[PDB]
């Protein structure tokens, strides 16, 4: 029926509704510290994110989106790997039932607990829904959460989960800044990929840093008690909503770093 992450809806049965699911440009993938290429010609990210205008946080039934005023050049990303100016339009989680899983990359066959993703798309497609339809068309930032110290620029999302615990459900959501949200280094690696969810369009060059942030058991926790459903329907807990790895095919993964 529709898709989710269920034994029979989950990542193994996509392919039939979405074909491009056995693509040649399919995502996550794991990344092979040791075959990775450090390429020096790629320069540093430029992340400016102090204009940035959050205005909600929806509960979509496959994660929580932090959606933000795309409208003008507010949040932006650029640098790295990309030619041009990518607008931020939201970010969400993937995470697990227990803390050895939850992140859809892998590095060196390592999951974390979960994985943050910033999703930008490409200005000179005038909106998101043409970028998505573009091979240069999205960049998305990915970002590994472990468990560890507490992340006091992630506690304003933790906290308002409760008001949104049900497909469909939303709630303002602004002032709050991503900036708190990323690592010390932005050391990243790249490849050119696709969305991890249905569609699954090959639209994206993911940006995947190599410094995980650090959440709280206690954080984390408050991520699990979302439901899939819908208000009024059986509770099914969010949690392992993470595509696997998939074939890395004619690609390589380029390092900002040695
Ligand atoms: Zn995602």
């Amino acid at each position: 029926h529709h898709w989710g992450y269920g034994k029979h809806n989950g990542p193994e049965h996509w392919h039939k509704d979405f074909p491009i699911a056995k693509g040649e440009r399919q995502s996550p993938v794991d990344i092979d510290t040791h075959t990775a290429k450090y390429d020096p010609s790629l320069k540093p990210l430029s992340v400016s994110y102090d204009q940035a205008t959050s205005l909600r946080i929806l509960n979509n039934g496959h994660a929580f989106n932090v959606e933000f005023d795309d409208s003008q050049d507010k949040a932006v990303l650029k640098g790295g790997p990309l030619d041009g100016t990518y607008r931020l339009i939201q970010f969400h989680f993937h995470w697990g039932s227990l803390d050895g899983q939850g992140s859809e990359h892998t590095v060196d066959k390592k999951k974390y607990a979960a994985e943050l993703h910033l999703v930008h798309w490409n200005t000179k497609y005038g909106d998101f829904g043409k970028a998505v339809q573009q091979p240069d068309g999205l960049a998305v930032l990915g970002i590994f959460l472990k468990v560890g110290s507490a992340k006091p620029g992630l506690q304003k999302v933790v906290d308002v989960l409760d008001s949104i615990k049900t497909k469909g459900k939303s709630a303002d959501f602004t002032n709050f800044d991503p900036r708190g949200l990323l690592p010390e280094s932005l050391d990243y690696w790249t490849y050119p990929g696709s969305l991890t969810t249905p569609p699954l369009l090959e639209c994206v060059t993911w940006i995947v840093l190599k410094e995980p942030i650090s959440v709280s058991s206690e954080q984390v926790l408050k991520f699990r008690k979302l439901n899939f459903n819908g208000e009024g329907e059986p509770e099914e807990l969010m949690v392992d909503n993470w595509r696997p790895a998939q074939p890395l095919k004619n690609r390589q993964i380029k390092a900002s770093f040695k």
